[PDB]
């Protein structure tokens, strides 16, 4: 019954450039009169095990960078950079710009991913970032640049710039300050990512998703402290609750009028004791890829 | 590997809402014409046996109430085309991108456009079944919204939305208002044929599945095409065409597995289940990526 389901793309599609130096090129964000990029745009390949930022940059000025919308040059007036993505200051505010923001998202958090190829869109979908600060893109030579974002009623809530892949095949980037998510840095170096885990409050906004379709063969008459379900969840390699997350299962728990703490007490069981053959919504699989905002969306609307 | 949905924008700038009476739901605005399921004329007294030419006969221009966001648009003429509304327009959209109304076959898939309120709410891929159903998300107020991909610069239009069964998947028309499948747009429970499987789909996911790294389920067997065809129909998977074999060449090639390779592997999964194991995530076999689908994104 449940999709993953992206958000409507335009608005950031008409926000896609590209940026070039030399012969290399990646998408752009264009906001107002800057455009946002991955800095290693600046980077050769010699460059590239581990770039002197800073020293690249002292060596660029605004004429050797190409930003273009389609085919139509952008003319680049001021350049910065910021911690890991490049600010241009370009001579024309985009006609298209939403309204927007930028915006750090927690681990478990689901954005649209707009994947993009020499400026143009390609194709959309949605993403949860994992506890381990990746993500499962579909990400090809060239989609560095290419953004994660939310909309909430007319407002773009960007999230995410795409910078690298892991040995994994898992995905790694920032938000739109620059700051990456998770442990990694923008060289062309193997890095690890941490162990990942299961991301718990979708797997319980999944189970109150169960409860408002009518399928509640799991819930019980007991409940469990915070912590309590955090040790045992962690046993089962899956993410400890944060308080955050107990107040955005807030609604679904107003909804089915069962308290987080009852819902957690289920959901230890189901792990302690596993399926028994059962399904839930139809799987012998828990879903850890909804998140709340998800299931209301979905379920109503 | 996850399902990709085409870039919306070029149908956002597309979407109005249409309201009659107290019925309101979502209209495709294209050049002076906006196009919209024909039920928006319909009442409670009229849903279980509505008699279309005669409730339409009764409509004026007037009663049609358009809305491109908060601007009012004069519907200067309508008119019905099996079961779509086509509403004439005083304005051009200058949003309007190159556009062409197809007929897809059972097995394609297409990127849909849900709307409310003649609101973009999200988007998503979805394969016409078999049965002429489709498996999606959506909700009260949701008809209208469309289904397309996109070629080039040009958007083929497939699928309007006009109705939810009680199984829980969906139907809807063409843009030339011609259902797929059995379906009505009346206040009617209805049930679908028996569904199958789309094979050639499957096949695709698990050359995907391959270039993915995950192979535990690839065999050293093999099988002819009937005797497959065979097997597939047992388990209600489609029978597999030469054509259909032809379509995975490209995904044979990138992985050097053949495509009777593949549908040995197959088998043995229909015959053996999966046994607990999971590909690519699931524990069920998926079937809408078409090949296309898997190389575009490979």
């Amino acid at each position: 019954g449940f999709r993953k389901m992206a958000f409507p793309s335009g608005k950031v599609e008409g926000c896609m450039v590209q940026v070039t130096c030399g012969t290399t090129t990646l998408n752009g964000l264009w906001l107002d009169d800057v455009v946002y990029c991955p800095r290693h745009v600046i980077c050769t390949s010699e460059d590239m095990l581990n770039p002197n930022y800073e020293d690249l940059l002292i060596r660029k000025s605004n004429h050797n960078f190409l930003v273009q919308a389609g085919n139509v040059q952008l003319r680049v007036i001021g350049h910065s950079m910021q911690n890991c993505v490049l600010k241009l200051k370009v001579d024309t505010a985009n006609p298209k710009t939403p309204k927007y923001k930028f915006v750090r998202i927690q681990p478990g958090q689901t954005f649209s991913v707009l994947a993009c190829y020499n400026g143009s869109p390609s194709g959309v979908y949605q993403c949860a970032m994992r506890p381990n600060f990746t993500i499962k893109g579909s990400f090809l030579n060239g989609s560095c640049g290419s953004v994660g974002f939310n909309i909430d009623y007319d407002c773009v809530s960007f999230c995410y710039m795409h910078h690298m892949e892991l040995p994994t095949g898992v995905h790694a980037g920032t938000d739109l300050e620059g700051n990456f998510y998770g442990p990694f840095v923008d060289r062309q170096t193997a890095q690890a990512a941490g162990t990942d885990t299961t991301i718990t409050v979708n797997v319980l906004a999944w189970l109150y998703a169960a409860v408002i379709n009518g399928d509640r063969w799991f819930l019980n008459r007991f409940t469990t402290t915070l912590n309590d379900f955090n040790l045992v969840a962690m046993k089962y390699n899956y993410e400890p609750l944060t308080q955050d997350h107990v107040d955005i299962l807030g609604p679904l728990s107003a909804q089915t009028g069962i308290a987080v703490l009852d819902m957690c007490a289920s959901l230890k069981e189901l792990l302690q004791n596993g399926m028994n053959g059962r399904t839930i919504l139809g799987s012998a699989l828990l879903e850890d890829e909804f998140t709340p905002f998800d299931v209301v969306r979905q379920c109503s609307g």
